[PDB]
């Protein structure tokens, strides 16, 4: 018996097991389905895919994301992840130990019941809890004070915490970057004359991403700076070998963080969502938070995030104070290390809701 | 030469004449400017919007109140619906008759006097006076002793009088309700899975505030009454045709009023800040406050917030005495019936503050 | 077997061992307790918290008073302090030495028996004693005649001492200065527009009082003083980084000793509740106390207090006689300072009651 702990977090779904630095399997969550006439009467490949089944094929495939924004909008299709991630990918019973199921802090309640639920009565699990996507990138990095910063693909969140004290009224979500950050791409490829609009090619697009992006730091001569003196451009290729050509948008996809009114998207974006999170707390509260902030987004590797943070705050907040952004670059896994660390740990074990606490009243004890 | 009296007390802003049973014009106080790309090149609307000129389209505006919390955050924005509200709307001469602008007791100083002076240098009145969003409640309502109680969206607060001379040691204000009280909804709708949050969006909200709430009165049950025998869901339409469910959170955005640890920013509650009030009041001036306290708050039409008060100042307080909540329905334009009664009568007409007066030394004899 | 000997009044309550010029452990004396939801589920700090525990950690914390004005509103939080100040702080076991309790003069007589009930059936003391806040402040000063002067947080009281025979029918107490000199601050800040209410922020409050007030000195002038010519502002800065500009209630919080009509509740103010106290004193016996005011109260170390005084009772008061307010900077642990003395000596030694006087009668022996 020991604790296998997964994330939701759409993108890369991750799971492993307890007391380990990194899980086991990781494979983004995706269910294809073939849009053509078969015709290999027997082929021999399954009727739907998952994963990197579907993952391999893409094209022929079409692709759905159970996983929409934390939120789940099909579950049906989503239980066949979990019914596959514990099968085929990482191997195991589904009972066994229990199992630490993170996800979104503010996303609705009807999400985490039938997840529960599925949880229970489909496949028997011997107890379960639910974490937040923030509080384990904290058990992660070992802090005790500090507020996260999260992007991922499923929602950016912030939730400052201190000495394990959560501070729910400043917690502030917009819905934002991840899937919304690489379809802003695919919007602004056409710009380049690349139309690759088709939702099996969108994982080429987060290709793109994935190797050339970085950040801004300072974007008014950095727009100028692409223009005048072209050095930047960094051609690219993907799977059939043509050439691209890109740089005027290398930094001008992850900007959008800084400036939703590129996404036409108005809420806030991310440097002063922190800020702004931070006002709503404490006046004592709030001097550490800004050495401590934590930023383990899933997203953002960015190579610059840290420095357009770093100099984005200073703008803002109080001049005399020493603002630190923290950027772990183990994170991308972290809010699984933080499963892997609080479930293994102890004073924990109590919290699991064994199946008889479902079967006490019914899934509403969660909350 | 007839008074015009108007209150900043955001929400809808209030103006009209004096000797009047309800103000000529009432709207909201925003200032809508467009956030994307003009396309009409000449269109046939203005370059920024106010009151209702937004209000009416707002999706496509970004909506700023520059009534924060009774203290105003920007002039420039704010002078405009001044501007606005004398020429359109109602339409009025700068030069006229004095006007009674109400405004809130504990606010800092800083606030009216560059008001003050934007009502003479920009354009010049004739005189002026600033009166308290407290006292006029009672010149509406003809009493003499007596403790208001206002919320509004501008601020919470309430100021025991007793024969026209107030109790500044006993003045209780309580930054809340009003906006705060929406916000909390935005952020608790999410709860049903209704992300609504955007700036423009908001005055949705606040509809739904306005047609459904009422108040607890005793939430023990009805938080078991929802949950347990749900026939209290109202379902709700909203702008563009799509579905609601609430009735959970009906009553629980007006209860935060009694509990603010639920909108996390803990100071006292509705209920109990006017009995602390009470208390710093005199031992035997006391007694008769206890039946008189009005209550023209502007957002409390609640159905039941008196009940919830007569419910629990019995539970504090005095049993022998009794306790009387006058609930006035003809408030909400109070503070301002207020003003067309003070100023429309005399004896107070030698109480307006020529320009004379700022001539004499500046605009700070206000204090 | 060494004296340990401590005061109740509030601020910071201090305790120390008999012979020293200063007690060992001085902290303020507050019951925090966590006002969010524990999220870090076993962290690695305490359910509540005393002391610098609490005084540490803030914001989170909300902050409760055990001493509410020499009296003591609450018991069970109360005695966690002495629990911990013997324990924790310094460290000491329960039953070695008796224990001098200073205490307020006028306050109940039910304040002091639970008090010593708990000084003795829940942890026994090897006997006890409860001297008067005042009369220590002699045996610090090493006087014998004299009036005292207290303010504290927990209450203003004089108590004219000549040749150790009270005059208890002049014993003068007016419930003020203290904390109630902090609260009008926090209301008197609003004034320049920072909204500082939350319990846990008063202590950010209290710490401008500390740095930055002295006294008027003849505020007429310092009115204008203020306002006309400003050099006199002292901007400060508070944990967070954030500016505050204050000088014109510098000196305008202090000033309320001698008007309280500025607090709102009106009894005397403490230069003429001196005064009033000795004329109520004998003809004869009153010449030397003009001399003699000692004046420790443990609030005032204000620069000037002493200037404001010394001219206040001048208007007052026989012209031909030489009115000398003594101002020992060493005060403030003075009411502490006699205890470590006074007890330390001996022909007390057998003042002491011993658990036998409370086996005795009952606790009822203090009177
Ligand atoms: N090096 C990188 N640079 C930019 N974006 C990245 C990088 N690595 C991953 N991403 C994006 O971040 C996402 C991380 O997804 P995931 O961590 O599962 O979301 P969550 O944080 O909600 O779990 C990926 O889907 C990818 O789109
Ligand atoms: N029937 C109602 N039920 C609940 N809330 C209401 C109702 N009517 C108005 N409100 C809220 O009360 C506010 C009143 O604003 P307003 O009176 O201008 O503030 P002030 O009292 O400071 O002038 C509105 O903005 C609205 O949010
Ligand atoms: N330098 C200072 N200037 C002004 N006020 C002070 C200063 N030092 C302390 N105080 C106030 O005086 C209080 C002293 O508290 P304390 O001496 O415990 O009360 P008591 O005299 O009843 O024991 C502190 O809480 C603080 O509010």
């Amino acid at each position: 018996t020991t604790a296998l702990v997964c994330d939701n977090g759409s993108g890369l779904v991750k799971a492993g097991f307890a007391g380990d630095d990194a899980p086991r399997a990781v494979f983004p969550s995706i269910v294809g389905r073939p849009r053509h006439q078969g015709v290999m009467v027997g082929m021999g490949q399954k009727d739907s895919y998952v994963g990197d089944e579907a993952q391999s094929k893409r094209g022929i495939l079409t692709l759905k994301y159970p996983i929409e924004h934390g939120i789940i909008t099909n579950w049906d299709d989503m239980e066949k992840i979990w019914h596959h991630t514990f099968y085929n990918e990482l191997r195991v019973a589904p009972e066994e130990h229990p199992t630490l199921l993170t996800e979104a802090p503010l996303n609705p309640k009807a999400n985490r019941e039938k997840m529960t639920q599925i949880m229970f009565e489909t496949f028997n699990v011997p107890a379960m809890y639910v974490a937040i996507q923030a509080v384990l990138s904290l058990y992660a990095s070992g802090r005790t004070t500090g507020i996260v910063l999260d992007s991922g693909d499923g929602v950016t969140h912030n939730v400052p915490i201190y000495e394990g004290y959560a501070l729910p009224h400043a917690i502030m979500r917009l819905d934002l970057a991840g899937r919304d950050l690489t379809d802003y791409l695919m919007k602004i490829l056409t710009e380049r004359g690349y139309s690759f609009v088709t939702t099996a090619e969108r994982e080429i697009v987060r290709d793109i991403k994935e190797k050339l992006c970085y950040v801004a730091l300072d974007f008014e001569n950095e727009m100028a700076t692409a223009a005048s003196s072209s050095s930047l451009e960094k051609s690219y290729e993907l799977p059939d070998g043509q050439v691209i050509t890109i740089g005027n948008e290398r930094f001008r996809c992850p900007e959008t963080l800084f400036q939703p009114s590129f996404i036409g998207m108005e809420s806030a974006g991310i440097h002063e969502t922190t800020y702004n999170s931070i006002m709503k707390c404490d006046i004592d509260i709030r001097k550490d938070l800004y050495a401590n902030n934590v930023m383990s987004g899933g997203t953002t590797m960015y190579p610059g995030i840290a420095d357009r943070m770093q100099k984005e705050i200073t703008a803002l907040a109080p001049s005399t104070m020493k603002i630190k952004i923290i950027a772990p670059p183990e994170r991308k896994y972290s809010v699984w290390i933080g499963g892997s660390i609080l479930a293994s740990l102890s004073t924990f074990q109590q919290m699991w809701i064994t199946k008889q606490e479902y079967d006490e009243a019914g899934p509403s004890i969660v909350h």
